[PDB]
C-alpha cells in the first residue's frame, strides 16, 4: 500500500524519511516504525503517538497525514516543512533581536498551549524539534516529534519516567518526582534563555554536575551580554525557570506576559550580534553528538 503509493527518498532531521505521494505528487516525512519484535509496552507507546499526532491540529505544529500500519512497519506521514531547523536559520539572518525571540517563542508557547489543552504533555522540547514551515521569510515556527510525548488527565501528574534530552530536563523528573505539563514551560525557558544569548543556563561536561544546577536551578544573567537584555524578558525567563512546578508560568499566562504579547513596545528592537555568534558555536558543539 505505503509501498505503493509512496516513494522514499532519504533520511530526514524510527527512521524518518522524506518521501513523495506519487498519484498527487507532493512531498511528506514519514516516520518508519519497525514493529516485528515491540514489547506490548512499546506497541501502547506507539498507538499513543499515532492517537496524539491525529488529535493535535495547530498552525505551529507538524501535522499528520496519515498513519499506515504494515507487515513489520508503521507509517506515520506528516506534512513536509522545509525551512529546516530555527536555530540554524537565526545564525544565518542580518537583524536578529529580542522582538524576534519574542515572536519565535510566542508561536512556541502557542504550541504547547495547544498541547496542554488536549491533555498532551511533549517531554522533549530542544532545538532540533523546533522547525521552519519553509525557507520563505516570515514562515511559522512549527513543533516536530511527539515520539516521547504522553497523555495526561488533566493536571493530574505522576511519576512517567525519565524522557528528554539533560540540558532540557526539569528538576521535579530529575528527583523522580511526579510532574506534568509544567515540564514543557521549564524547557521553553532554556529555549528561550538561548534564544537571547546564544548559549545554554544549564551546562557541565559532567551530566551529574548539570543535574545537580538545574535541581538547583542555579542560572545567571551574566555581564556584559544581558546588561542589553530588556528586564521583562528576565522577568519572564525566571517565571518560566522557577523550580517549584506549581509555582511556575503557564503557557496561558506566558502568552498574557507583556514582553510576548506587547512585543512591537516592550521588547528590544536592537540587534544582536553576540548572540547570533554563541548560536554559531552552540550549533556547531550539538551537530558534534
Ligand atoms: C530541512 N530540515 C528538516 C526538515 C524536516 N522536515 C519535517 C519533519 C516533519 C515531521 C517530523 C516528522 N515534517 N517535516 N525535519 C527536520 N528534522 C526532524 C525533526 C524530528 C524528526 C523526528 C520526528 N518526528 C525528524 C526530522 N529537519
Amino acid at each position: 500500500s505505503m509501498t505503493d503509493e509512496y516513494q522514499l527518498y532519504e533520511d530526514i532531521g524510527s527512521v524518518v524519511r522524506r518521501c513523495v505521494k506519487l498519484c498527487t505528487g507532493h512531498e511528506y516525512a514519514a516516520k518508519i516504525i519497525n514493529t516485528k519484535k515491540l514489547s506490548a509496552r512499546d506497541h501502547q507507546k506507539l498507538e499513543r503517538e499515532a492517537r496524539i499526532c491525529r488529535l493535535l491540529k495547530h498552525s505551529n505544529i507538524v501535522r499528520l497525514h496519515d498513519s499506515i500500519s504494515e507487515e513489520g512497519f508503521h507509517y506515520l506521514v506528516f506534512d513536509l516543512v522545509t525551512g529546516g531547523e530555527l536555530f540554524e536559520d537565526i545564525v544565518a539572518r542580518e537583524y536578529y533581536s529580542e522582538a524576534d525571540a519574542s515572536h519565535c517563542i510566542q508561536q512556541i508557547l502557542e504550541a504547547v498551549l495547544h498541547c496542554h489543552q488536549m491533555g498532551v504533555v511533549h517531554r522533549d522540547l530542544k532545538p532540533e524539534n523546533l522547525l521552519l514551515a519553509s525557507k520563505c521569510k516570515g514562515a511559522a515556527v512549527k513543533l516536530a516529534d511527539f515520539g516521547l510525548a504522553i497523555e495526561v488527565q488533566g493536571d493530574q501528574q505522576a511519576w512517567f519516567g525519565f524522557a528528554g534530552t539533560p540540558g532540557y530536563l526539569s528538576p521535579e523528573v530529575l528527583r523522580k518526582e511526579a510532574y506534568g505539563k509544567p515540564v514543557d514551560i521549564w524547557a521553553c525557558g532554556v529555549i528561550l534563555y538561548i534564544l537571547l544569548v546564544g548559549y545554554p543556563p544549564f551546562w557541565d561536561e559532567d551530566q551529574h554536575k548539570l543535574y545537580q544546577q538545574i535541581k538547583a536551578g542555579a542560572y545567571d544573567f551574566p555581564s556584559p551580554e544581558w546588561d542589553t537584555v530588556t528586564p521583562e524578558a528576565k522577568n519572564l525567563i525566571n517565571q518560566m525557570l522557577t523550580i517549584n512546578p506549581a509555582k511556575r508560568i503557564t503557557a496561558h499566562e506566558a502568552l498574557k506576559h507583556p514582553w510576548v504579547c506587547q512585543r512591537s513596545t516592550v521588547a528590544s528592537m536592537m540587534h544582536r550580534q553576540e548572540t547570533v555568534e554563541c548560536l554559531k558555536k552552540f550549533n556547531a558543539r550539538r551537530k558534534l553528538k
